[PDB]
């Protein structure tokens, strides 16, 4: 059962804006109390360690509540094609529709994460939209830095093309994931292929290491009430490490963060980049970045749409057993498919 | 620790000396229900359990199906053999990139005695060393009915004296869980009787404290399981089963000349606690091994000697391995990990 909340669509620089609040009596400025009760420890301000098994230990969620079980089958596969071999969660809905398909890269900071981390949004999705869903097992930093993971996402990309003609693909992930599926999308523009139409994109890093004393790492961007301020802040500095630590990580000393197929935010033409919609959290450090690139798609007569949800921090959407505004994000995405 | 995760409001208590944690399943329910992520495994137990008493069955049904790895190679996992006392045991190696000194953790994999395999609980060990940077001997101890005790408890003498020997500064927290943990429970007692200070720590993780206790005891007493009624059913299943399971592994376990009460092959029944080492114990509200755990950290607290008594509300036996299924499996690596560093 879900709320029934009075959102608030706007237009801003060719952008639609839609604002959730959390409920009907507060429109902004303070975590969603489930949220909150999730941050304690963020009372306190945090050091991250910088060593990568200590980092991926906290990458693992445990599993969330499914209710949608066997009306999609989950099922694991290698998919091979430019001499690299992915691994695939497939997931296939009842009574499937044909020349729809989703390829989603989960989140974890470049490094981390496992494609199970976002099974169950996944299901609901499927389920709901009767779509066939790719959740990647994409390769990870530093053992594979970049740009392996762009380029798994090319292959599973080509493999889909030559598989079938007239299938659509509309590509998703979730922050770093989606960060590697844009690069990705980008590659395969530039190659010629015009059949990935749609971005879903759920709080992408779209400018890995921007400068932290810069405005898409400013604080005062985050107005909130006073007795949540401290944690706040703690929590946004903990992602700021976080930012620093992963982009290293990910990058080899060949390669530069602040280039295209690093940083989307910074390529110089947004023209190709298919309809996008951004879901994102009010509180999520990596929302300026984000609302930075929807302008630059608007500005280049791409439609674009960002969601943001009032309360809300960073890596919400799998857990839609915790939050409605999660059942949201999947309702949304599996609109966007049928 | 990362990411979405309501904040448990835990309760400590100390009881006897023993310094007791409660934590609930979530900040709804204190306890008397399973966690529901529990309560979807154990659809079956709606009615009697039919337990195939047989080796080849019962062996398969200790092999745990694959844990997603969250850590992937930045912790590194080899398989070595040691040697001592005459004794050859192959343990799985985990060292993690940056390793402290000194302190060095030996886990024994659970199995009813007969069955069970280090590959059990590799992730967990895993998350373990990653955040603790201890490296850890998950050891391939001897299994019954071919290796009966006190096989195993000889292959944890033989890994300590490899380590003692290896160097004299090092500092030893043995673990394990379920059955592994009796063994290596009896070893650390054997490597203590021949004058071995080196172990430092136990963390037990549902330890079988007391093979084959008596059944119609206070140890095996279901009224110390309060529950709601509808899980009552299932409850009452699942401690039969293992009620079952108890005799068998414990025959299996103990040869004839042998038996089950004593010291080396029940730690709860030692004579005396007082060399035995500072301990932490993690056990779930509805792990039929429970009463018997408690028993011995009582035992302990009552020696003087440290004792820590997790109880993870809503949680069945053998849940630990299972990171990626359960948060509280999650917090046992935390828990590990903060007592080794």
């Amino acid at each position: 059962g879900m709320p029934t909340i009075n959102s608030i669509q706007t237009t801003v620089n060719g952008v639609v804006k839609i604002v959730k609040p959390f409920n009907n009596d507060i429109a902004g400025e303070q975590f969603d109390p489930h949220v909150l009760q999730t941050l304690t420890a963020f009372k306190q301000p945090a050091i991250l360690e910088n060593d990568l098994a200590a980092l991926r230990s906290g990458s693992l969620t445990p599993a969330i509540a499914d209710p949608v079980g066997d009306a999609v089958t989950v099922q694991s596969r290698n998919i091979t094609a430019l001499n690299r071999t992915v691994s695939v969660e497939w997931l296939t809905p009842q009574n499937v529709i044909n020349h729809t398909v989703l390829v989603y890269f989960h989140g974890g900071a470049f490094y981390g994460g496992v494609p199970g981390n976002n099974t169950v949004l996944l299901k609901l999705v499927a389920a709901k939209s009767h779509c066939e869903i790719l959740n990647v097992d994409y390769s990870l930093a530093p053992e594979a830095p970049a740009p392996a993971g762009i380029l798994d996402g090319l292959a599973i990309f080509q493999y889909l093309e030559q598989r079938d003609a007239e299938t659509m693909i509309t590509v998703a992930g979730d922050s770093a994931g989606a960060n590697v599926i844009m690069a990705a999308t980008n590659l395969n523009q530039q190659l010629g292929s015009n059949r990935i139409n749609q971005q879903l994109l759920l709080y992408p890093v779209t400018a890995p290491n921007a400068d932290h004393a810069g405005p898409l790492w400013d604080l005062a961007a985050f107005p909130i009430i006073d007795s949540q301020r401290a944690i706040l802040t703690n929590y946004h500095d903990l992602f700021r490490q976080l930012d620093s630590i992963m982009t290293d990580y990910y990058v080899p000393e060949n390669f530069d963060s602040h280039s295209p197929l690093i940083s989307p935010l910074h390529q110089e033409n947004f023209t190709m980049t298919p309809p996008t919609t951004i879901m994102v959290g009010e509180f999520d450090p990596f929302r300026p970045q984000a609302w930075a690139y929807a302008q630059r798609l608007a500005a280049a007569d791409t439609a674009t749409t960002f969601i943001q949800y009032q309360g809300l921090n960073h890596a919400f959407a799998p857990l839609v057993d915790q939050y409605w505004q999660s059942q949201d994000v999947a309702q949304v995405m599996a609109a966007a498919l049928i």
